[PDB]
């Protein structure tokens, strides 16, 4: 039962300790009837100064701050994420890759600017109830936690989201779609490049999901980017992952020498199966990302929606 | 849900702090042995909440535990499970500074800065005496030592196992240590602490018979020869008497010796059926002669 918080760097140990600690405190806090305005301006702050004690993995001195814990707990709940699962995913073993995932690939942890933390506070009330009015059915990021760590007198802000991609299905190709953008010769020459818009268009890539899931994708995309427009938010992207079922079947068999294309929508919430009659059997993951940025937000809404409308069939 | 609801905020912080430190310790491996730094170590946490979890706890406070590895090991050597200790402090607020936990199992005394200094001065030798006597001792059994900061004022606390039983009511109490006696004021409280000379003027005796008298004296001698060899004085032996018959006015005179470690049955040849509780207390403020005189006084009570 013993959690050592062993990690390759001390800040990950503090992250694990911090999520463990804050979730445990939260378990002794009743779940409220409703959120109250103060919950949107609240925070928890702990400062640890140990001496000759418990130094094998944690630093002796550090600080941990969690922003709006009542709100983000309610968000976890509205996204179907149990608190015990959340803490287990972060603390059973050190996150990996700044950008991290939990070891089980379920949650993504991005470090962010002080400005991003400002913008989250500014949008949080309206974001919380956009989530509530759409019952968690959205392609926007699903924010589960926001934290400030202090190790060596240095502050680091982190935002936790649900992974856009599946936690079990491999992603074989990825795009960040939003002028003109493309992938660097450096980026294009790496294990899994992030192809931008114009490499999607030069490839002639198409995603065949058939009518019903095309329609529910476009309906939630319109609702989502009208929300971000009405919040004067820009520079966001749609992140797109392609899972080639057949290639996965091969790669598994190749490690076996030394279901298939099936997934749980309650967990892989951005995932879509390819249409019955489509050249290859594929799974797609598509979500809106990078929404904490702030030329026109209405224009951004319309242009972004037209492009993403056209990547489907 | 542990709300830490308490009669004053400092008790809430005490409950929170013991809960937190015990949970952290469950993530610290039990070492093959204690090391010298464990006797100089401490845990310190500082809480600054804002608009959050303020219904029972204060928003800002500090909690420091002294030598947590050492006191965890002492808990183990006294047969006290960590989660039981935590439950006794946190399941419900301590009561009546001098406190017990809601279940009356552990005593929480507020102490001086100097007492914390002195405990540090004796701690290694005290731990070694605990290991050499296998927890079989009439000394105080220290389970934790903490410093709380609430409203910028520090409060030091030491947790001991209760001398008295946690279920059997104590009907008369004596503090045996010149000449000392109980005040007219104390003599009018509900349960006076009758001091040495009122025990003698009362003619009270504790009949435990030969078998149980002998190694009570053996352990008393071992203990205060230890405290002499540590130059400790001004300590007392505290003694409680439980009369079964008044209790009658699901069993009487019944107790678990594994829990009420200082308890003794009255001898068959004793006028009334009684339960006695007896241990050494107040051993923290810093000659040899005291050892012999104190041991002699306690010697003549069987
Ligand atoms: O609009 C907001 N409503 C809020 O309710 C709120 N709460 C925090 N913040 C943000 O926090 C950022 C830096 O971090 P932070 O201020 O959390 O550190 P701090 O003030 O506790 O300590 P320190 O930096 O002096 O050591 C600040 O620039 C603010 O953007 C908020 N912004
Ligand atoms: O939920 C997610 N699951 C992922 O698996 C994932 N991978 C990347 N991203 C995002 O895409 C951009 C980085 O792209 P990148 O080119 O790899 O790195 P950077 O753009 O900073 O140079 C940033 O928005 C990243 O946070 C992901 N989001
Ligand atoms: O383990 C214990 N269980 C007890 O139930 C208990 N009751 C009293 N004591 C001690 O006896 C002296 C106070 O006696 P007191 O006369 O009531 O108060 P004070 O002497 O401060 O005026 C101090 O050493 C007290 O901590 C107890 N120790």
């Amino acid at each position: 039962k013993v959690k050592l918080f062993r990690a390759s760097e001390p800040i990950l140990s503090v992250l694990m300790w911090g999520v463990n600690h804050t979730i445990n405190e939260l378990s002794n806090v009743p779940v409220p009837v409703m959120l109250m305005p103060d919950d949107f301006k609240a925070y928890s702050k702990i400062k640890v100064d140990n001496h000759l004690f418990n130094k094998e993995n944690l630093p002796s001195r550090f600080k941990f701050k969690e922003y709006c814990p009542m709100v983000f707990r309610n968000l976890r709940e509205r996204f179907g994420i149990d608190d015990q699962d959340y803490q287990n995913s972060v603390t059973r073993s050190a996150p990996i890759n700044r950008f991290l995932t939990t070891y089980d690939r379920r949650f993504v942890i991005k470090t962010v600017s002080s400005e991003d933390v400002a913008e989250m506070h500014n949008i949080l009330k309206k974001y919380h109830q956009f989530i509530v009015e759409c019952h968690g059915n959205t392609l926007l990021p699903q924010f589960l936690g926001m934290y400030r760590l202090t190790v060596d007198g240095v502050e680091t802000y982190m935002v936790v989201t649900r992974n856009v991609f599946s936690h079990r299905l491999t992603v074989h190709r990825k795009y960040d779609l939003k002028v003109a953008r493309e992938a660097s010769d450096k980026e294009k020459a790496k294990d899994l490049p992030t192809f931008k818009d114009n490499d999607f268009l030069n490839e002639g890539q198409k995603l065949h999901v058939g009518e019903e899931s095309k329609k529910n994708f476009l309906e939630k995309l319109k609702r989502d980017v009208e929300f971000l427009a009405q919040l004067k938010i820009m520079d966001y992207s749609l992140l797109v992952g392609i899972h080639d079922v057949d290639r996965a079947e091969q790669e598994e068999m190749e490690v076996e020498e030394r279901g298939p294309g099936e997934f749980d929508p309650s967990v892989d919430v951005y995932a879509m199966k390819s249409h019955e009659s489509s050249p290859k059997k594929e799974v797609y993951f598509m979500a809106i990302i990078d929404i904490l940025t702030p030329v026109n937000p209405e224009q951004y809404s319309k242009r972004f929606n037209e492009f993403m409308s056209n990547i489907l069939t």
